[PDB]
């Protein structure tokens, strides 16, 4: 099995959308031996669900989450094969974390398929609305199929 893990700051706004947007990525190729998880860096919403904003966006595009925060161990750097982060911060908290050798690619994910100017996945939380969540949904969908096809599936 190929591990997958999607980081963000807190894992209530972007990684749970990025992990349900993959595991349904990964159902439309196909693809069944490939596993998706999502982590906090921080510990502060550890135990809850996703924020209400991330649920509905993903229900407006018939997907469902149930996911609990967790936050990032570091033996998650041993049993994942790849570790995604959502913006500069989230790959410096990563770069800190990882035991030195440890097995996990560190990964940003808008490095794939988005343009450059479109490759930072935001923290939409200190918005009033929903549509930063919209836009990041947006990016997942265009980032995991091409790390996807590229990675997973050559």
């Amino acid at each position: 099995v190929r591990k997958v893990l999607m980081i963000c700051l807190g894992n209530i706004c972007r990684s749970p959308i990025a992990e349900v947007v993959m595991v349904d990525t990964l159902e439309k190729a196909n693809v069944k031996d490939v596993e998706v998880d999502s982590a906090a860096i921080g510990g502060w919403h550890v135990g809850n669900r996703a924020d209400p904003r991330a649920i509905s966006t993903l229900q407006k595009h018939g997907l469902k989450c149930t996911h609990i925060v967790r936050q990032i161990r570091k033996q998650d750097f041993s049993e994942f094969d790849y570790i995604f982060g959502m913006d500069e911060d989230n790959m410096s908290e990563l770069r800190r974390l990882a035991p030195k050798g440890s097995k996990a690619e560190l990964l940003m994910l808008g490095d794939f398929g988005l343009e450059k100017k479109n490759r930072i996945i935001e923290d939409p939380y200190y918005e009033r609305g929903a549509e930063g969540f919209e836009t990041a949904y947006q990016q997942c969908v265009v980032a995991c199929a091409a790390f996807m096809k590229e990675r997973l599936q050559k």
